[PDB]
């Protein structure tokens, strides 16, 4: 086998509903299943086979380990995969390692594992190829070593990976790694707004450059975008110009007075959002995705725009369709891209949580979406999940 | 690999009961399984393997999803598959793709997958290639886009499928696909006796030729009868002349008057019917299946007929053997066909539907019968579930 | 690959406690497990794998179909198998045919299953080559056509296969097919003692003859001895002549007066026995196994000679060690070997069975012991199932 | 294929937290899971495989054969195994033979498993490559002959296995098997301070030598310490000299007074320890675990130690980390190495016994520490398991 590249994606100009991970509609009192308890779903894919990541809190449903499972980090959470179509249960499922923030990847001749633990104010980031453990990156800024909770991106053996170290609520300035068959080759550091960015959602938009939507999770609901050279390996970030804020909470679309670059209001909290790209002959699309509602974690539609700078175009994006109803739980959206046999296709991936408080169990659903074929965005996805049962 | 071909069918002279999936005898409250609740089972195999497909509800026995088991359509329903012998289980089946009609098939190379899913008055076909998701056709009559619920057929690279839109009360003129690389190359218009054709259960008669059996819902309890021609892409349809009709509901037989075209009566209401192909070398056997009661879902037997023309011939079928006695449940059937070393192995399948109404779960179990060896077909087939356990 | 011979056995002078497989010790109300309900288990090796085989009454422990468990036959019954080491859930087992008689066996390219079914005066044998159907055999004497319960036995791609029909009281006249890539090219009629024979447990004595110790359930306590000519394809049965009486029931050893023709007493009623071949360079070891007790399926001990003729030695087999202790039950036992780098390890399996009567389950453990290394066998084996939970 | 050998180190100066392995997080009332109960876990690689063995006691959680779990030999125990990541289920797991002591190591073309059972008096020591059983070693002071509980460890075909036989109490001197393709070539009989050795846990140190630290359960609670070499096959024994005794129970870092081979004091109980070695060009680094408690199974510290001579330096192995707190516990303890694309990486595992008494079940669980990256260990491991649930 050899080094993989971005190419071309395959035909098509809509996506449309692929395929529902529901582990929980099997987790019933009175069923005989264990769906794991998880949550920051997301998928990478490899040339013959997709993996369906998460991270879970080492219980299962039904269980006596439901407290503590709407918490962020502890010692127990482990970053698990299953090959994505399988439900992944206490059985099907492997560990790959302790984290309780991952990411993956695969070069073309093998698995890249990334998995950060270790305590609050010193965390660390692990690295495992294959089976190897390889290598490590340490807290920068003391507070909260992050990384991406999706898919990171490989060209010609060298994988890029965005992680973060900072205030929940201040400052929090990203660095990207170049990682080579396990081991860390090169440290960047992004240049211009580097106030706030988390948890690239990132992809290539072509053999030059890779593009990530990312989190401000104090300053702004325009979401920082990222454009990364990996020819010269320099990065660069500026918010995004569109009156079609990503963010959640938002104010009103359009409603942010001034020019591209202001806040302004509404912008502590946030969300991971959902970015793909679709890279044709000579034009590119960019797809992303964002709640149904402004201020609440409920539904997603998805939203798609041809060329331009997303940095200085201010114009909406068009808004493609509904992929989960405002009824239905919408948390973290991400992208990943599926290798046919001579192009990729361009997918949306959105974490569905099933949310009933800290006094029962805390897990989610995948909804997937895909480029496929002509016309419409035709049908929304429900979890089918009772929370009671 | 290479592309696959239909040759000569193996020796033999009869079929005999091979094979039963019963998933629904490990169901009990008292057991520790999680067999899955589905219906519109269906086999189709490559060089290597036999898969087991079925359109699951996306709920288990037992547990608490029992509600809407009984509906046709909905959208958490899902193509799912196993290995041909392994109980489909939660953890052992495969999700492919949500859908509420399907259809799967190997050109030699790789699995094509096909379901569909949507809204009544614009659902939409999706078409997979291994793990890639590559095109989609939309619905033209408005009314429930629809296909075989069974083996789609591949020469040379090129699969053919049935699909049909329209009303099920009405007119519903089914079209072709062939698809190649899981891309659609050609719309086939049949021309003929077109007025109401759907769940074509199709095969090869030759390198030539493509035959299907399949049902009229409104108009007529002779099942329609497709003739597609894969050189020149054009397909013909005419009623079944034998007076052993063979759909369900249906009046006795031969006593519908005037000639091989007339409906007459009893028409309206309908089952999927087995059909699969014994190639010799100067010679060609047709088996076909239906139940053994005349109004209902129960039993079924085998028939077959030796060369002459199934839209001319109006000779009585003969009577091979009982698979299912009158006191168990005989649904859908279908045909598909074991590669052997050097030949293929014409088989009939068999949906055993556990039906207890709508307020309790609905699933099926799934026979299986193959040409094997000479003299009569030896014995029936039962379930062994109870519905109260 | 290529078509396997027998060779010489590995190196060793004495059999060692190698393995149990207890599925009912996770069938517990209290546990979360679905072993199978099975008896009749039995082994067959190919060049990578072991397969552990069993005849299962499609029910599992827990659960609600117990009632039936303790019968021979019926319409649900089935060959099953997992790879040797594996526990034979609902899950992990795959369901090869319907069956309630079988045998299985690996040519050295491909696996060979076989399965009677079919009704009392008119059974079916059924062969199986991978996963094409391939062909069937009558029934001859119209009373439940009959097969070994144990693994058949290839050379150079020819399996030989005993079966028998014929009343369990009465006449039941044995013969042997000869089949090759799943199609049946000899019937064998053997001469000599012929008056009733079942259940060989066969193997090689070399590359020109299979040996096979059976059953005679009506006539005689001493295990009938066939010798099948591989080369001319004829075989020869006799009564074997040793005063250790390998059936159950039996007499007293050495109490049957007379020569080595004579049946005499406590014939009606017995039992499948183990037996295996040692192939050494100028030399054969000969290995069986009987029952503790001489009326009773409780107990089983190692027994062994070398060279000799077995039809017309009257000396007395030479106790080896006792695998199962008289607390034990131990009901019917079989032979076979692994496949080694460069030889072949002799091995005997002894099926032990959970006996409560016909008010609650039935079923088996596996207990497995090898040729391995010098001196004396040392340990016996236990199931530890307790059959209240 | 081809014979492995060991090769330098990867890169690192630190060990980290890799993997928490704890399968009774899933074995509550409430739940719907099978995790066996063990003791004895351990994991040894190959090439593109590691596997995480244990002696089960043939039960699972939650169950009712929770009596004799604290016993340490009966006729039920059996080495298992599944891929490491993978929770140790009934049906995930497989069972490889009957043994109550037990090792397993890759020579790079196939597996050799090593597992001990038979009574106190004339226990027997079984091998078994790839699926074949293939030679046994008997008891030489006939009580308890008894093996590693950790990896063998295999060099150009050639695998090396300590075992061990005599009284817990006293006398037990210690010898090793070399082993080729499943059979015993050579028996090593060590020269020195041979009085009494156990458990020891080995690894290479070179191409040329073999050290293991082992365990004295009567008369030191300094570590008896084994070099190999493993071209003469000759190997040697003395205590090691450090000041930091890695024994549990022990007495006071340093206060053993006298040279190098005194005894002297809390001598007499003890525990099997980790013990594994990192590679450099010019430099060898021997990391080691101990219990933090000095006199119970509670908390696991990592220490280390880069050239000199262990049989002769007194001075104090440097702490490197607390890899299980005083809190939780912290039981059998063992090396192993990850094979890397083109280098080993190092590893320490620790058993971590849930103990409640004979009342309940008794059962472990393993966490896995391995060298990756600069700096300084992070973070603890918990278990998550209470054993009321
Ligand atoms: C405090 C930093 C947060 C990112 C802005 C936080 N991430 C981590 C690593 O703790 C996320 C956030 O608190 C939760 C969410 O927003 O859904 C998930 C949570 N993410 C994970 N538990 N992996
Ligand atoms: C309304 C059109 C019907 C075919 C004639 C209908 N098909 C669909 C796609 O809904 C079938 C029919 O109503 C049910 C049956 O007859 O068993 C099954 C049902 N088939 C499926 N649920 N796939
Ligand atoms: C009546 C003929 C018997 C052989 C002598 C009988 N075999 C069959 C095929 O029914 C066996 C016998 O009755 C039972 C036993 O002896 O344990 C098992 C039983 N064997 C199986 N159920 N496969
Ligand atoms: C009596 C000899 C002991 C070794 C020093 C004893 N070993 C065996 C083979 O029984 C160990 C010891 O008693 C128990 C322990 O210390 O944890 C485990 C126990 N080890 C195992 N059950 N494998
Ligand atoms: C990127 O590079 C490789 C050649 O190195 C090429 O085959 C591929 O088509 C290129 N990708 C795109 C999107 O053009
Ligand atoms: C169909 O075509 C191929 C050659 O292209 C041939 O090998 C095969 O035998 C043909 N099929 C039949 C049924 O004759
Ligand atoms: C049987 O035949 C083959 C050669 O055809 C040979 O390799 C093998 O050693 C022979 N078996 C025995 C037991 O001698
Ligand atoms: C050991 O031997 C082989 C060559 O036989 C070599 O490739 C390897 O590097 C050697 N190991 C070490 C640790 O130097
Ligand atoms: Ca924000
Ligand atoms: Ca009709
Ligand atoms: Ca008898
Ligand atoms: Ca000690
Ligand atoms: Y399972």
């Amino acid at each position: 086998p050899e080094w993989t590249y971005p190419r071309l994606s395959c035909p098509g100009s809509t996506f449309q509903k692929a395929l529902l991970i529901s582990p929980h509609r099997f987790g019933e009192t009175k069923g005989n299943s264990a769906p794991l308890i998880i949550r920051e779903p997301f998928i990478a894919c490899g040339p013959k086979e997709c993996k369906h990541f998460a991270l879970t809190h080492y219980a299962a449903q039904p269980g006596g380990y439901y407290n503590g499972t709407r918490g962020d980090r502890n010692k127990l959470r482990h970053l698990i995969s299953v090959k994505l179509g399988k439900i992944p249960t206490v059985e099907n499922s492997i560990f790959h390692m302790a984290a309780w923030s991952g990411s993956a990847c695969h070069d073309g001749k093998e698995w890249t594992y990334i998995g950060v633990d270790g305590p609050e104010n010193n965390a660390l980031l692990k690295i495992k190829y294959g089976e190897a453990y390889t290598d490590t990156y340490h807290s920068y800024a003391n507070n909260i070593l992050r990384t991406q909770e999706s898919a990171c991106n490989c060209i010609g053996g060298n994988c890029y990976l965005m992680i973060t170290d900072g205030s929940a609520s201040g400052i929090s300035e990203c660095r990207f790694l170049k990682i080579r068959e396990g081991r860390i080759i090169k440290e960047i550091f992004p240049t211009g707004r580097v106030k706030h960015t988390e948890e690239c959602t990132c992809g290539f938009a072509s053999n030059k450059t890779i593009e990530c939507a990312c989190r401000d999770n104090s300053y702004t609901a325009k979401r920082p975008f990222v454009k990364l050279n990996v020819e010269t390996d320099t990065a660069e970030i500026r918010l995004m110009c569109t009156e079609t804020y990503l963010d959640t909470p938002r104010p009103d679309d359009g409603s942010i007075t001034g020019p591209c670059e202001s806040n302004g209001d509404k912008g502590s909290g946030g969300i991971k959002g959902g970015f793909v790209h679709q890279r044709m002959a000579s034009k590119i699309g960019r797809w992303y995705s964002r709640t149904m509602s402004k201020t609440k974690r409920m539904g997603m539609g998805l939203y798609v725009k041809y060329d331009g700078d997303p940095w200085t175009d201010s114009d909406a994006l068009a808004l493609s369709g509904v992929m989960v109803s405002m009824e239905e739980p919408g948390w973290y959206s991400f992208g990943f891209e599926i290798k046919d046999k001579k192009c990729d296709v361009p997918c949306i991936g959105i974490e569905m949580v099933h949310d009933g408080g800290k006094e029962t169990w805390h897990s989610a659903a995948t909804a997937i979406y895909c480029l496929m074929g002509s016309g419409q965005l035709l049908w929304d996805t429900v979890t089918g999940v009772d929370m009671a049962l």
